[PDB]
């Protein structure tokens, strides 16, 4: 009877066991399905194909994730990363000890529902709980105040978070980054006439923008010093082997955070909208909280976010106020990392929902 | 009851019982015919004559290739070596057992139906099916990815296959080789003065064409090796026993699977072909595709076929990629070799298509 | 000094001066060469063949179109067309006017630059610009409003407009139709035992394309109302003089438009796409969209291509919503309209850009 812990972050997903600075079973969430005729008539194939099996194998298969934007689009494959996730990888039985479940901040209800559902009546589970993306982080990091920044690839948001007390109203979630980055990075590499569009190919693409991106950190010279002179062109071989240049977008890719008139989908940009969460909360309040920014989203490894942000936070708020962007390596595990924090302390123990809850009044009891 | 496999492949037709290393026949498709008046009253004679028996008298018969190009073009002679093949040669009764039955990639299905069909109600067997050149290839080769390549008489194809999941999009079929190797071969010896056109000697013809060819493996070097000193020049001895002059056409004349302006139909070539074949496959899947092409058509012995695909397919894709063509030596049987393993083994007992099904729907099933 | 108006189309290339319903010049884009050996020592033979120059005489020339798709692979034989597209077919000096270039949307900018280029060191021009592909299909078709869809030889893409403020994070551009459907169209003809394939013939098979496929229209008993009884088989003869049948694949070429597993190529499908682009666009903005879709590629003629888009887009989106596809006969032609008509007007004579800012800046100032 010990925790084990899992997210819904789209991406990765990412699960393992209370007690431990890293999940167990760290894989992409896809469910793959052939595409052409099978001519092995051989039978050992599959169905359908998940995670790294179906990572594996790739132009042959579909990629379809089923996490959308935190919200869980599709169910019946969903129900099986996790029907895998339990039994292969992390080998365990369906019953053992009950699961805190990440989960997004402002996303519909409904979603958060079906998905306690399905983690009773198709495989009963003893207990449960769901806990949100950012309030996580802290228990990780260990503070008690500050605001948090979290994107992955599911969604973006903010969580101003103030002695354990949430300021819901200033939640601001915006979604941007995670997929909806590269989905402008397939759109941004035709320049150079590198033309990926397939769903396969796509984590291809990914693989770009996680090696090579950084962020532009005052990318006005930037670019002058990218069109002028080229000493930051770099080349990344590709499945096949074909060299790619790059360069001009490196940096531009990521910036569309800061710019969302890039991707086309206009609201806010990142660095305010946690300045634009903060105004919202209270006078006293926001002190610290500029002291405290996390940013630990999993998608930020850019080298240079935090630098930017430093920048572009300092251009907002009054400058008599010292601001301090904490920026952990040992993120993009971190909203698991309260999990194993979380749910291993206690006090939590009683904050499940057991069957019996389930059975009480319903799924709307988690509210 | 056990299966038995025969080809189409023209040139020589093959076929035997399950579960073995080599068919128990293995002789030449020809429907041959007198183009004599007969003196010998003794009605011991036959209308016609076929495959070996045929190949035995030669001068004096006409000879009848019914396998065009993997297409049959007629039907009347046809049925007679596979009502030969089941009778003599291999001696069986007409019902035992089903029969696999090899047959090209992209001919019209107006091909197999009629070839369907004279498997039924003209003799009728127990079930029936019929699988590709190709796909057996990996059966008898024992791999499960990789992309063929097959040429034997009928036509040169080549499909790449991955995890028995076809890339029916890629496959490049170009009719070449085969017997349209001897029709340049026929052409170009009269060169030195051998005057070769006649239906029966053009196998007189081939039996150079096996002996001595190979593949000039970077031939600009090659015919001034041949030019200007001459070691090379080797003599046949024919039926007759007059000698041969050679050596400079001897590996000129596959030469033309590299560059089909030699033959004058203009394609491709079939080293690129199979490059154009992969390009047209994803990014991903293509890495272990160059690793893995096997290149078994039954035509290449061609001692030094392979060493010269390995250069021209490097000097294609990128360098950084291994490339590795393996040749077996066992092939040329090898789409035969398929059946007595991919019928031997099970799971293919119920894809058969019994009689039942014929007379389910009829012969439009097979597609 | 008016203004000419020329395409890069790939397909047919067309081009005119301003203020005309119709270009003077419409001919095919193709640098000819012949494949085999002069015996007329008569040097009235040229290097190579272009337009219908090259179209007259075929299989005596190879065919290779300069145009991919939209990008434009060979610039050598390109510059050629357009070095007679000036002086024969249309007569004109290479120094009058400058001339509206019509160009890909999402094509790679280097694309259009060595274009501007040869635009000017070659042979100088009065100045120049370069539009898109759809951004004058409203021009011709009067509209101010209203997404498009085009397809051509070239690339198939939508660029929904509004009020002439484009949005171009919502220009949804999949490569397919064009070219790319008669390769489909050569590879399933051998069906019926035609072996279409070399370059020349190509249009031999592109001219039934032409003449009859139409779209199915709900193709589910289509091919049941092809199987069962044979109504629509039609026959269409061939320079040689020799029949051809058909019918089964007649709407099923074109009929890959709307399922691209039959091609291979795994994207969307044209049907959609449009609707996967206004998804895109917002929520207040789609609702004339619906109505105002032109579809004028110069690839669709096909009679029933806006009656099963009528039928599929109906089936997505909300119904409570009219969705109107105009199909004016006068396409194909369309996307030279807007430029005979563009041009002609003013407010776009300062639009252009002279040999100066090339001389300015240089050929980067397009964008
Ligand atoms: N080094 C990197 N540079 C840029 N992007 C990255 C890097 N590492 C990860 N990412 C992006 O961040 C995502 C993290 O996903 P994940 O953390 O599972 O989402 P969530 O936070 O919702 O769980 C990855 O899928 C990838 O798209
Ligand atoms: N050693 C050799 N050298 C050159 N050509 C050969 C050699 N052996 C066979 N061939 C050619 O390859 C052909 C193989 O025919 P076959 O395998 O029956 O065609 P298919 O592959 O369609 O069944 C022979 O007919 C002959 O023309
Ligand atoms: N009546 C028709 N039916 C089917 N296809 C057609 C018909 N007319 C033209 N096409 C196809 O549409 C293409 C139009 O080419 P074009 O308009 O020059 O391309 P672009 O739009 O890029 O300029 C032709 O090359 C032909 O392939």
């Amino acid at each position: 009877t010990t925790a084990l812990v899992c997210d819904n972050g789209s991406g990765l997903v990412k699960a393992g066991f209370a007690g431990d600075d890293a999940p167990r079973a760290v894989f992409p969430s896809i469910v793959g399905r052939p595409r052409h005729q099978g001519v092995m008539v051989g039978m050992g194939q599959k169905d359908s194909y998940v995670g790294d099996e179906a990572q594996s194998k790739r132009g042959i298969l579909t990629l379809k994730y089923p996490i959308e934007h935190g919200i869980i689009t599709n169910w019946d494959d969903m129900e099986k990363i996790w029907h895998h996730t339990f039994y292969n990888e992390l080998r365990v039985a369906p019953e053992e000890h009950p699961t805190l479940l990440t989960e997004a901040p402002l996303n519909p209800k409904a979603n958060r529902e079906k998905m306690t559902q399905i983690m009773f009546e198709t495989f009963n589970v003893p207990a449960m709980y769901v806990a949100i993306q950012a309030v996580l982080s802290l228990y990780a990091s260990g503070r008690t105040t500050g605001i948090v920044l979290d994107s992955g690839d599911g969604v973006t948001h903010n969580v101003p978070i103030y002695e354990g007390y949430a300021l819901p109203h200033a939640i601001m979630r915006l979604d941007l980054a995670g997929r909806d980055l590269t989905d402008y990075l397939m759109k941004i590499l035709t320049e150079r006439g590198y033309s990926f569009v397939t769903t396969a190919e796509r984590e291809i693409v990914r693989d770009i923008k996680e090696k090579l991106c950084y962020v532009a950190l005052d990318f006005e010279n930037e670019m002058a010093t990218a069109a002028s002179s080229s000493s930051l062109e770099k080349s990344y071989e590709l499945p096949d082997g074909q060299v790619i240049t790059i360069g001009n977008e490196r940096f531009r890719c990521p910036e569309t955070l800061f710019q969302p008139s890039f991707i086309g989908m206009e609201s806010a940009g990142i660095h305010e909208t946690t300045y634009n969460s903060i105004m919202k909360c209270d006078i006293d309040i926001r002190k610290d909280l500029y002291a405290n920014n996390v940013m630990s989203g999993g998608t930020t490894m850019y080298p240079g976010i935090a630098d930017r942000m430093q920048k572009e936070i300092t251009a907002l708020a009054p400058s008599t106020m010292k601001i301090k962007i904490i920026a952990p390596p040992e993120r993009k595990y971190s909203v698991w990392i309260g999990g194993s924090i979380l749910a291993s302390l206690s006090t939590f123990q009683q904050m499940w929902i057991t069957k019996q809850e389930y059975d009480e009044a319903g799924p709307s009891i988690v509210h």
